[PDB]
């Protein structure tokens, strides 16, 4: 007669990042599971979704019942297909999905079909204010054994970062973009200019196959900052440096203009970091018109509807890239690997490089050995939370800053 | 030199149903703005993400650039399209829609374009247990002079509902529907029988035509019950009694199956209280896949979006029914009202009869009278609180009961 006895959010910013994470409790003596809810710039709203919400949907319950759980969660305010809504509900399924692992004996993994891989390949982000400097930092990331790597030059459309909420790290602008000239007085924000960004990347790229050669694998976010068509030639002038993929080259509100790119170019597409809603991915995979599916499995409402969306990917020939940034708790970390570990169509695993901290508040992070992660085999998620360690990283909470993009004119944009 | 100086939420359930509303102070005087985020079963998520998030981003800025707040104010949490932030988005955009309204000296169906109409025509809703009780119910209504009324027994799939979270009022479960046998032990939930509900309608509306002719307009709300190919099948006996919509026939998640519907159904469809997402509606719209759009105007971010989606379905012939249940403010009866006083393609207005608490907590509820809605011509959306005596009905909190709907076998289904 197992039973869900209580239900906590747990917030901690170990990594400079503001985290959630759900632990769930059951009248078995040492047994719970533990989520992850991190979206990082709503995490009030995501623990009090959690804490006066989920908390009374799930006390008595039996826990073994994953998609019930899943399924009547999903509809129990009636509206749905929201990122606050989908993290509360992904803290929670991977909370379960750990507590039945655990019972089993099992890595989560193992419940999900076993291993298709011996080890996850990674990438990580590589940035520089100029295209040596990204060539410098691409050297670096080899040294340590990646093979898979990242360039942007000047972070998203040229701008680079002032603010830590992003990645906890402050990233410099482009150095030799020339923007267009703003009008006489500005409101404030980050300016960029994406007509200057989208030819600044296929010079970058020839720099970059000019000096490193075709072994090492590029990819390039576009971050949804330049215009459909914009986005469309960059994609074809991108051909030639034959990129891993090319992300994100459209809003999710732009989804439609993808059936454009896709008649004119075959540089590899991937999608879906934003991706909340089944009518935003399901009619990109079953046309084909991505190559790769970024979505970010908190955000998407956990490993239930993320290996739906597996499973229908592989069945259309996509793979899987799920979206791997600073937030994103090493519970969440560990959702992924499972899922990448299990999957036929894996793809790719993105990774950012874990300090000191995350690993004592989160025993049991995935060990990175030259480019490859390499899962722990202990049963569940194979993660804990110290919570005593927890709380000596209290969150910053506010809003962030590197949001509130404009162009050069002016005209908030799609950051 | 207008400044947003405060941004609060109140919560307050003069109706019986939990409220929240945003008021936005400003540095003039006696100058402010009232907006609905009533998302009612997620209400102090909505409070967090309004109080935490909405309230920084806003003060100090000038309130009158509306789209400028609106389009930055939706990326601004990066994750986006959700009935959470939607909600809190929506509070602030009516309220500074009222705003503009209060220094224009203009009713905000004039800033909009002026009166299309010298009244907005109502639908109001009527039930019972059985055929002939619905029928003394619309009889009632026509009395009092409404000339359209949605028709259900036994509110949604036939199963009634016990919980006043709903609609305030405890509507009785259809007495002559007989449903299938459930298994030996049953799993706790609000039964019901799809099959046997959607037997049951035709059979409704054979009565109600008979005894009521065709002058009255009848409405049927199917409210995702049944499986798609039964609501085609639904949809196409029901021709013969020429309903003005069948509304919700499909899930936002199933709206492909429209498609096959509207090769095979000339009954008019109605769908989208349940969106949040541009992806749900513009298919729909662009393939002229519905006759009228239903959104809840707090729950797609207020009355600065739902301007764009009225007149993108006027462009496309689609009409608007602006959501209108017991779970909007009066401040989101005022907003739905202004649009529809001022849109060219206005189809109808759902209206559920407001009590004495709500009219003094509230002063300046529009003018009902046989059948029609008159609003005022007071600025902005001509409403007020009263702070002090919404403090009087303070929010029940929780969650809803109604939502776990189960099939015969147990199967938890879209409510
Ligand atoms: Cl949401
Ligand atoms: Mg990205
Ligand atoms: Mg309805």
């Amino acid at each position: 007669n197992l039973k869900i006895t209580n239900v906590k959010t747990i917030l901690t910013a170990p990594g400079g990042i503001d985290l959630a994470v759900v632990k769930i409790e059951t009248n078995e003596p040492g047994l719970y599971g533990l989520g992850c809810a991190t979206f990082t710039q709503r995490i009030f709203a995501v623990k009090s979704a959690i804490d006066e919400y989920m908390a009374p949907f799930l006390v008595g319950k039996d826990p073994t019942r994953i998609e019930d759980i899943w399924q009547s969660g999903v509809v129990s305010g009636y509206w749905r297909n929201g990122p606050i809504m989908n993290n509360a509900l992904s803290g929670v399924d991977m909370a379960l999905w750990d507590i039945k692992g655990k019972l089993a004996g099992m890595p989560v993994y193992d419940l999900l079909g076993g291993k298709c891989r011996d080890g996850i390949p990674l990438y990580c982000h590589t940035d520089g204010g100029d295209e040596v400097e990204v060539e410098d930092n691409i050297r670096a990331r080899m040294e340590e054994g990646y093979q898979y790597v990242r360039c942007q030059m000047g972070m998203y459309g040229g701008a680079g970062t002032d603010d830590l909420k992003l990645i906890a790290t402050q990233l410099a602008r482009a150095k030799n973009i020339q923007p267009k000239r703003s009008p006489r007085s500005k409101t404030p924000g980050i300016y960029f200019d994406p007509d200057a960004y989208a030819k600044s990347v296929p010079r970058l790229f020839d720099h970059l196959r000019n000096k490193l050669g075709f072994g090492i694998e590029f990819i390039h976010d576009v971050h949804e900052r330049v215009t459909p068509v914009t986005a469309i030639n960059l994609a074809k002038t991108l051909e030639q440096y034959q990129l891993f993929y090319l992300e994100d080259p459209v809003a999710p509100e732009n989804i439609d203009w993808l059936k454009m790119l896709r008649q004119q170019s075959s540089t590899p597409i991937s999608m879906g970091e934003l991706f909340v809603n089944v009518n935003e991915w399901k009619p990109l995979i079953d046309n084909r018109l991505i190559d790769y599916i970024r979505c970010h499995v908190s955000t998407i409402g956990g490993i239930t509807p993320a290996r739906k969306l597996a499973v229908y990917s592989e069945l259309n020939g996509v793979r899987t890239a799920w979206h791997g940034p600073g937030d994103i708790s090493p519970v969440g970390v560990c959702a992924n690997m499972h899922l990448d570990l299990s999957s036929p169509n894996f793809g790719i695993q993105e990774y950012t490089p874990m300090n000191d901290a995350l690993r004592d508040v989160f025993p049991g992070c995935p060990e990175i050995d030259h480019g490859y992660a390499y899962l722990n085999d202990k049963p569940g998620l194979g993660i804990d939370i110290d919570e005593a360690k927890a709380a000596k990283y209290p969150c910053e909470g506010g809003i962030p800053s590197w949001t509130m993009a404009r162009t050069p004119d002016g005209t908030a944009s799609r950051p």
